[PDB]
């Protein structure tokens, strides 16, 4: 029965698709700790997302299941009998999922604590990270896009998946020859609109560009838009997400009746002030409830804002290089072989990342174990299931086969590296699998993937429904 599995795994991994490509593929038995299938183990690939994995158990271990964070507002002190204060400051302690809404009450709270008129300006204070926004290695090119959202301890979260420091572009068609309509969305009035964009004839081909050029705030669209086409909304990412939860704050507070005097810009609240006074707060939900929308749809500012917040916790610096010794460390302690590691960010976006097929098995079982075992398991995506929030990233994928509903897996996809890894629960065992892929030209090996995870499913006892 081991010998069948070995060469069906063995046959699959013979596809024309790996022409050229290294894999890393590991099987075991979670229950004995049999090595049911090990190729190319101790081989170091790049993770692509699966370095989310190391990045959640790390989380865990080190914050907390029930970690939550915070947000809040201060003033030098207390409004009086004419209602008004000087200098306000916004300030953000690296909650990943803070929306333009919490934003909204927290101005409300803000006009309930008496304050009628901020008679200074408005600072947005992001000072609990440092202000390094982007990794070292990642691509410049890939900026304008919300996977590559700046790092910031305070940034307005988008929409229920919670995709940090962008805001919503919506293009719309006018008359032939007339300029498309541009939305900037929560970015109106903040970032700069450059817009180049004609409506196109009926029937004519669809070819809009929405950009922010490097080292700008600035949005560019170009192109045409076809009368007829369906109006283009697309995810955009802005310089500095702080300054935009400052100015999102601003509006808000107008919004609730309170008038600002000064400007909004960066700054920390003062050394210098004696006894601040906190007159509106919230509290995020608690780190195993954020771990959903961060491993099921893969959410690399998430990842990053983890890392800075691990940081925080074991050496009051809220930055990459405290925050990945911590991960290593929290690692260790869980008791994972960390040799093969090499940690360069939280997300897997970084090509300067290394694991191993093994290090993951190692990792997967380690976490099996652990007392978080259960908020750890329900953040991984769930094989052919159709609710966004349970199929994640896998939504798609494996739909009638014996693997939906059952493998739980994260994925983790870009320019020649592909990964698959997770659990196979089973009438026979638990399995434990990682499947990393590196060096292809073609397509991401998904139907490899697949395929193996397919195979194991049946193996450990599974079948199709129906
Ligand atoms: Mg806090
Ligand atoms: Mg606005
Ligand atoms: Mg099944």
């Amino acid at each position: 029965r081991l010998t069948e599995l070995r060469e069906d795994i063995d046959a699959i991994l013979e596809d024309p698709a790996l022409e050229g490509a290294v894999s890393g593929v590991v099987v075991v038995d979670t229950a004995t700790g049999e090595e049911l299938y090990s190729r190319d183990g101790g081989e170091q690939l790049l993770p692509a997302s699966n370095m989310k994995l190391f990045t959640a158990a790390a989380a865990l271990e080190v914050l907390g299941a029930d970690h939550s964070f915070g947000t809040e507002v201060a003033a030098e002190s207390a409004p009086g009998r004419r209602g008004e204060v000087q200098d306000l400051y916004l300030v953000g302690r690296g909650d990943p999922t803070l929306s333009a809404e919490d934003l909204d009450a927290m101005a409300a709270e803000v006009a309930a604590s008496g304050v009628r008129t901020v008679r200074g300006d408005l600072y947005a204070d992001d000072t609990w990270f440092d202000s390094e926004r982007l990794v070292d290695d990642w691509w410049p090119e890939d900026e304008p896009y919300a996977y590559s959202a700046q790092i910031s301890a305070l940034t307005v979260a988008h929409g229920e998946r919670f995709d940090t420091g962008v805001t919503e572009v919506s293009v719309t068609p006018a008359a032939e020859g007339e300029p498309a309509d541009v939305d900037l969305g929560a970015a109106e009035g903040y970032a700069e609109l450059d817009n180049r964009a004609v409506t196109g004839a009926a029937g004519s081909a669809n070819t809009l560009v929405i950009d922010r050029p490097v080292g700008t705030n600035t949005i560019a669209v170009t192109g045409s838009l076809p009368a007829d086409a369906a109006p283009v909304t697309a995810l955009r990412t802005v310089d500095e997400p702080a300054a935009l939860a400052g100015h999102l704050f601003e509006e808000a507070l107008e919004s609730n009746g309170v008038t600002v005097k000064g400007d909004v810009g960066l700054g920390g609240v003062p050394a210098d002030w004696q006894d601040a006074e906190v007159l509106a707060d919230h509290t995020s939900a608690e780190l195993s409830e954020i771990l959903v929308p961060f491993m099921k749809f893969s959410n690399n500012g998430h990842a990053e804002m983890l890392v800075k917040s691990i940081g925080q916790e074991t050496a009051g610096a809220g930055t990459w290089d405290a925050g990945l010794v911590g991960v290593e460390e929290a690692l260790s302690g869980l008791g994972v072989d960390t040799a093969g590691l090499v940690l360069n960010d939280g997300s897997g976006l970084s090509r300067g990342n290394l694991v191993t097929a093994d290090t993951v098995v190692d990792l997967l079982g380690q976490a099996g174990s652990a007392p978080w075992a259960q908020t750890w398991s329900a953040s991984l995506p769930v094989a052919g299931e159709s609710d966004p929030f349970v199929g994640g990233t896998l939504a798609n994928r494996m739909r009638g086969t014996a693997a939906e509903g059952v493998v739980e897996a994260k994925t983790g996809t870009m320019s020649g590296v592909s990964a698959l890894s997770g659990y196979v629960p089973g009438p026979e065992g638990e399995l434990a699998f990682s499947i990393v892929n590196n060096g292809h030209s073609g397509p991401a090996p998904l139907a490899v993937q697949d395929a193996i995870a397919v195979r194991l499913a049946e193996y450990a006892g599974h079948q199709a429904p129906e």
